[PDB]
């Protein structure tokens, strides 16, 4: 590689357009895609007042299919060499290479993926000096430190440096947490928002279900997305099946993305159901006793606290200024990271098996900054 | 297919051994020349400060097994298999393939980490050791290179990596350079004890540094593409927007050294001519002539580029990390905080303009010797 593939040139040229509108730069809209941060974002971007902007999602890296549209009907999807004033509109620009998006003087854009920034800020200050404009404000959603996607690396400063631009700049962050690590960390932005976890809404509905807790382990497991440590997980599970002598009576399951079934010893398996729908995970959540879900992250992810919250005792992981075990009762929280010590412990939590307090209310009981941020741009 | 398991850590078994005097086991992955560079040869520059009057010496190799050549620069050493439990005083034990076998571990074997695997290793050999033989746990001497999760993107390495900084039992840290045990100081990692070596100007190098010098238009490019804290792609792309805005380019020279790779178009006929790793002789030379350099280094460690660069009359471009701003070692030191290929352009342009040394805080870079001397007092604790 001699070049860098996510920092591929994101050409503009001038528009006609006089009034204020908002662009969404995301990745994708694809229900294949339709997970992660990238949800939250058209969430988010749901809450503006349609009213008093014009809407343009532009996508950055996938296409969609007919069917991924059918989620925006509303939306007119138009080509990067069209210049229409719609009121929603969706524009492809992923295949970039010699071709540009017609970008107004009033365009106000909201970026999400590091590299959706990186191109945001060069596109204001295109902008500004097109127009003779002092440079709009860039709204920025921070779903994660995304430089920790890469070893130390260019993508690793490249990521980090949207963080450390000097322009007018909003930054809504996925999480307190998530913002408290970056102010440590000294990043300075115009603004800082952010919104706390909530509980899925389905999952919600159940909350109060009845529970016939089974001896179940149940395992957060997505090997491929690496903050959640799926190979770390394997191997504690290895340890236990082989030093604890009642681990025969436990099933062990694995939910979150499909994988092959994983032999652990003694003829047990971890046994993947894949990603089940919210329902059917629900009342896997209600009969699970015990469950295991890392994220090497400030972030607390949500399977920690959708478990602590449906009776389970849950090991996850402390990070920097993340410690869940303060949060909830049902949160054991361990530093010293190895497969021994979450083999130890879970070898405590069964024998424990022979809910109370909580600290995270704000979690079941989010974007009321929106209107506050509509007025600076 | 999926990785259902870490290969790092396959299990390091130990089995007793009847030796009773003190040995030092230096456990390093590869001893090869291939692999003779990066921290590898620092580790063994230090274990051979030990001294062998008053310690049997063993390395254990855990991930590479070397060629009759190899073992040429260890001729004083004997090699030894896993299976065989000899008492001589300087061995060598190839123990990368683990599977089903042990080496023999005895009551006063003292280790000497490395690389993060071989402490996580080495610690888990120390609980067996001090339950075998019923003692306190030994101390573990650790020799911290570089912060070591850093080479992985928030995963499974990643924490089991940095769980060797976080390890209870007695160990003992020698960093390379102060830098980076001051970075382990801020992110609050404890250690029994708290050593560091200074960076010192290659030998060979110093030589030359006194030579009269024939500044020609050069810029010179540290390049490694398959180290990614040196950011080879990042610098590749400052290059071509340099190429690009800058209308006196053509009157540079732009030359990459430190690992081969293939020649890079930068845009007017321009290109980034590698010339791989020079002998310590002809990349003197080259220094001697060049004028500008570009070295970068994402890490609190400083590397020695940069440094060897600036000493040669060179203004060059590095970057800053946490608390590492080489600005204020070396007045010709350039330290950009904001990193992407634009700044370094633009500060190419400006290092270029300025062509038409001075002040130093680093004396310590090529001054005094003897950086080892704790050597002695680290002795005296095992
Ligand atoms: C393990 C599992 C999770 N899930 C859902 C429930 C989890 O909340 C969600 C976690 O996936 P993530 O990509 O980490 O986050 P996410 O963005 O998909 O989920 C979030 O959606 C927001 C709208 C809600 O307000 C949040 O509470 C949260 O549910 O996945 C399933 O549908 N099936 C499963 O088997
Ligand atoms: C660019 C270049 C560097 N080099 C050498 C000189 C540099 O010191 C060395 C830097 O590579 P690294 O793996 O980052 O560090 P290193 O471990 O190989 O080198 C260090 O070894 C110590 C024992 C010495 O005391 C130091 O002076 C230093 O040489 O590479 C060449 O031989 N040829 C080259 O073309």
């Amino acid at each position: 590689e001699t070049s860098i593939p996510e920092i591929t040139p994101f050409n503009a040229r001038t528009s006609s357009i006089k009034g204020k509108r908002l662009n969404l730069l995301v990745p994708s809209i694809n229900q294949e895609h339709m997970f992660g941060g990238i949800s939250t974002a058209l969430k988010l971007f749901e809450q503006f007042d349609n009213a008093a902007f014009a809407k343009r999602i532009i996508l950055t890296d996938a296409t969609p299919n007919p069917k991924d549209l059918q989620s925006f009907k509303s939306f007119k999807y138009v080509m990067p060499e069209e210049d229409k004033d719609f009121a929603l509109q969706i524009v492809p620009f992923n295949d970039r290479y010699n071709r540009t998006i017609p970008v107004a003087k009033h365009d106000i854009f909201i970026a999400t993926a590091w590299w959706t920034a990186y191109a945001a800020q060069r596109i204001v200050s295109w902008q500004s000096d097109t127009y003779g404009i002092p440079p709009n404000k860039i709204l920025y959603i921070i779903q994660d430190f995304e430089p920790g996607f890469y070893q130390w690396s260019s993508q690793y400063v490249l990521a980090e440096s949207t963080y450390k631009y000097r322009g007018p700049q909003i930054a809504v962050f996925n999480s307190e947490l998530l913002k408290q690590y970056f102010n440590n960390k000294g990043y300075n932005f115009t603004d800082e928002y952010f919104f706390q976890p909530k509980i899925n809404t389905t999952l919600k509905n159940y909350i109060n279900d009845k529970r016939q807790k089974e001896k179940i382990i149940l395992v957060y497991g997505r090997p491929s997305v690496k903050r959640n440590a799926f190979t770390l997980i394997v191997e504690a599970l290895k340890i236990f099946v082989q030093k604890y002598d009642r681990s025969n009576e436990w099933k062990i399951i694995s939910v979150g993305e499909k994988h092959k079934d994983i032999a652990l010893g003694k003829g047990i398996h971890l046994n993947s159901l894949g990603k089940l729908t919210l329902e059917d995970y629900a009342d896997l959540l209600k009969r699970s006793s015990i469950g295991i879900s890392l994220m090497i992250s400030p972030h607390p992810s949500y399977p920690p606290l959708e478990m602590a919250h449906f009776g389970l005792r849950v090991i996850t992981n402390k990070y920097e200024n993340k410690d869940l075990s303060n949060w909830h009762s049902n949160i054991v929280s361990l530093e010293q990271l190895n497969p021994e010590n979450i083999a130890e412990t879970l070898v405590e939590l069964c024998m424990s098996f022979n809910k109370e307090s909580s600290n995270m209310m704000f979690y079941i009981n989010e974007f009321s900054f929106i209107k506050e941020i509509e007025e600076k741009l």
